[PDB]
């Protein structure tokens, strides 16, 4: 449907650039073969990597926090007197089935170089080996680990796509286990809520045209990730929860004008709004979901700024 | 292309008959006529107040502020405690040549009756009679007058479409008159800036699609009322303007998600977040340009609540 517009007129020669490669970039057909599709997404992340490395100045160690994998991000200047007592727990994005280690660095590298912070990116377990709630205990776990040194208000998590959805999932879980709230997170490309409105039909998720019945969109996540999670499940689906969505931390919302998750995201961000939450909204006109994986446009680093400036501003700073 | 389109699956029941309803009201062509032109969307301001006075009660009184007329909205039997040191203004729509009068009744009704506030609606000069700067004057010389009354940080100003244009630009004319800022806008469904990016080209404006060539965008509204005003007059175009953005007061805006103004106002709020002034953005996912002049449906109402709210919060409450 997109394809018959321009460019949006918004974008930079840079981001015009980042949005052919996009598209020749795809992926071919896997067909079930996993093995093929988790090989195909190491390189994607290896390749965006690399292009991280030439832009950000970063040092990253293994850790291990309460048995789970973490990687601990850090500017290579060190991190600012400003954010000595936070933290940003990442979420990596991945479909919920690949983006460990390559793809997390991918989302921590910008956002621990740009806002100058520790940045703990989450080796969490995987679909379709692992099921629904298994990503929630593993970040919780890392939460609990991380409250022994930063208090919650100074605690951000933050995540892109699947892990914008698992963000989410994992403010549910974290209140679940009688833990403090965070002090703010980030939901980007992605939250608590099944993919909904306009912009799956706009972005192709789900085929429409010319001579072709476009059918109604689930009211669930497809992923086998969520497969057999119901839509009543408040901690599965917290922006669909009045109940969850009052005791959400203050939210930050960002997508591509593009992106299949952004009617989605304007909807929680009106929820949010209902609900008392203090929530922010970025749409990026013209640009695709999880756009900022490619820094080689002004676009990805102005959303690093909005994600940095966001963080700066509700997150506690005493230690 | 949106005509390929389900309505979107967030709407309400009242939602989806308010959408054929607004088909059924749409103009036929008026090939230049201004006066045929005029005399429908008198009928069609008309018939929006009927509905407001069906939903909402509240006095109106004619005055003269300065030398330009305007009608003060209040909730039937008075506003509220929360409100009694503040007011709004509001710019009405219109596409700079028609709205006076029923159409300014129809923005003001459902505010004043939402927040339990006073709007002060303005009766600004229309094109093509008079161009610009000539709302920026007018509204500049209410708001002159009702600093008399109300401290600057307790005076809002919105408007929908041209009105959320003219409400940028009076902004910048009242700036250039030595005047303190207000203390919050809404720029709803417009703003200081031409209409860009991907929105007019789905909202249909321009045609797309199969054996159609899609144009580029113009960078200039193409109104009468901007006739001959250059793209590089911040005081016209503040929201393009790095150095007017700056200055700008809090700012809410809201739109369609379809509608056309859309693009524009995620890239006006990007820029204002980018430049530290407070802004709040809300789509509502698969509605029109200006959905909210119709009343009966809940998203109507919850604009009205969103409106009211960052009303609310942002604007002082001191004697
Ligand atoms: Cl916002
Ligand atoms: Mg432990
Ligand atoms: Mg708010
Ligand atoms: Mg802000």
């Amino acid at each position: 449907l997109m394809s018959w517009l321009p460019p949006s007129n918004q974008l930079s020669p840079e981001a015009r650039s980042v949005l052919d490669r996009m598209d020749a970039a795809k992926a071919p057909e896997f067909n079930g073969d996993l093995v093929r599709q988790r090989a195909f997404y190491q390189q994607f992340n290896d390749d965006r990597l690399v292009e991280m490395r030439r832009v950000f100045r970063t040092r990253e160690r293994h850790e291990t926090l309460n048995a789970v994998h973490v990687q601990v991000v850090e500017p290579a200047d060190g991190v600012s007197a400003r954010n000595r007592d936070r933290v940003l727990i990442n979420v990596h994005g991945g479909a919920f089935m690949w983006g460990a280690g390559s793809g997390a660095l991918v989302e921590a590298i910008p956002i621990a170089a740009t806002m100058g912070v520790s940045v703990v990116t989450v080796d969490y377990r995987l679909a379709p080996e692992n099921r629904y709630p298994a990503a929630s205990e593993d970040v919780t776990a890392v939460y609990r680990a991380l409250l022994e040194r930063y208090p919650a208000a100074n605690i951000g998590i933050f995540g892109t796509s699947a892990g914008g959805v698992i963000t989410a999932q994992a403010v549910t879980w974290i209140r679940r286990e009688g833990l403090p709230r965070p002090g703010a997170i980030g939901t980007l490309s992605g939250t608590g809520a099944p993919y909904s409105g306009d912009s799956p039909y706009l972005a192709g998720v789900v085929p429409v045209g010319p001579g072709v019945k476009a059918p109604p969109l689930p009211g669930l996540l497809p992923t086998a990730y969520m497969e057999g999670v119901g839509a009543d499940d408040a901690r599965a689906y917290p922006l669909t929860s009045d109940a969850e969505t009052v005791f959400m931390p203050p939210t930050l919302l960002l997508a591509g004008g593009r992106d299949f998750a952004v009617s989605a995201l304007s909807l929680a961000h009106r929820r949010l709004a209902r609900a008392g939450v203090d929530s922010e909204l970025h749409l990026f006109d013209g640009l695709p979901h999880a756009f900022f994986v490619w820094p080689d446009m002004p676009e990805s680093l102005e959303a690093y700024a909005l994600i940095a400036g966001f963080f700066d501003s509700r997150l506690g700073l005493t230690p």
